[PDB]
């Protein structure tokens, strides 16, 4: 079997991406917020406290005739930034563009942060990093793709992010029209649990390539790219009046500047960011100082490869027995 959705910037600055995702009978449709960096598929729903919903569709499990609580389960996630939910559980049939997993494990949020209230785009998250992530409770359970995967024709899924623009999630074929040249596979770690790999340096702009090895995470559900201080303190020398502000939190820089692109290696294989993929406007509404995409990641404790660098990639997640990462340019 195979599956292919659209996903599609929830604004203008690409600061995450949703896809429509089929739960129940008869189905509800809620977009979800694809996340390479986590492993629970968690939903705002009718349990979910009344003031902490805002705009959000919302999954009904007593509306759904496949829908079983499952006894005593519970689930509590705290995300990178602060942000947090909890609930019980629910197994469900879960569909994603034409790929249906029959008791998927339904995370019903009782609660969520204020974040999640204030972003009415987001009506969830669908975690795609391994199962070992999962925190339902006092029984572990399996994520969309770890459930559909000896299904698949090919034990993989794709992310193909958009740059202002709509995208793609396959999952179990590899769409060689979608990108150029060749796939470069790199090795990758699972022992925290996440699509973890070593890249094999950087270059700003049209400078030299140094070659280094930085250790991060492909995650979907971040918005920016996180890299180690010395290397995002070089990108951003190359911008003038670009300064790390600690008010604002990171690097801002003059909106009227020109963005240098950023290249990251896999393996010998090189993929380049383009300068305006750097770019996430004003840190205020009518500000002439814009934040950056590039932002370091010493207070994070890991490098992450969030959108900003993958969606400048055809991005393959290969599930076979021990795991992969592709990137190709496109
Ligand atoms: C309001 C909001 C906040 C955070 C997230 C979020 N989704 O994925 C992640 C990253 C960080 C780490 O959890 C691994 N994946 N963060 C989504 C939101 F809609």
């Amino acid at each position: 079997s195979t599956g292919s959705a659209t996903t599609t910037p929830i604004d203008s600055l690409d600061d995450a991406y949703i896809t429509p995702v089929q739960i129940g009978t008869p189905a509800q449709t809620l977009n979800l917020d694809f996340d390479t960096g986590s492993s629970d598929l968690w939903v705002f729903s009718s349990e979910t406290t009344a003031s902490e919903v805002d705009g959000q569709t919302i999954y009904t499990p007593s509306k759904s005739t496949t829908a079983k609580l499952l006894s005593g389960a519970t689930w509590s996630i705290s995300y990178g930034d602060g942000s947090s939910s909890s609930g019980d559980v629910y197994t469900d049939t879960v569909s994603v563009g034409g790929l249906t997993v029959t008791g998927q494990a339904v995370e019903s949020a009782k609660k969520v942060s204020s974040s999640f209230t204030e972003d009415s785009t987001i009506d969830g998250l669908l975690g795609l990093a391994f199962s070992t992530l999962n925190t339902v409770s006092p029984t572990q359970q399996k994520t969309f793709f770890d459930n559909a995967k000896a299904s698949l024709d090919s034990p993989v899924f794709t992310a193909d992010l958009g740059y202002h623009a709509p995208g793609t999630y396959n999952f179990g074929f590899i769409d060689t029209t979608a990108y150029t040249g060749s796939i470069t596979y790199t090795a990758v770690s699972t022992k925290q649990g996440f699509w973890e790999w070593t890249s094999t340096g950087y270059a700003v702009g049209s400078g030299t390539f140094k070659s280094t090895s930085i250790d991060g995470i492909a995650d979907t559900g971040t918005t920016l790219l996180y890299l180690p201080a010395t290397v995002v303190s070089a990108y951003w020398a190359q911008v003038s009046g670009a300064k790390s502000s600690s008010s604002v939190g990171g690097y801002v820089f003059p909106c009227s500047a020109t963005l240098p692109s950023f290249t990251f290696g896999v393996g010998s294989a090189r993929i380049v960011i383009p300068g305006d993929y750097i770019d996430f406007g004003p840190i205020s509404t009518g500000s002439s100082s814009c934040f950056g995409g590039i932002q370091s990641s010493a207070g994070i404790g890991i490098n992450i490869f969030g959108d900003v660098a993958l969606k400048a990639a055809f991005v393959v997640f290969n599930g076979a027995t021990t795991p992969t990462l592709g990137f190709a340019s496109k």
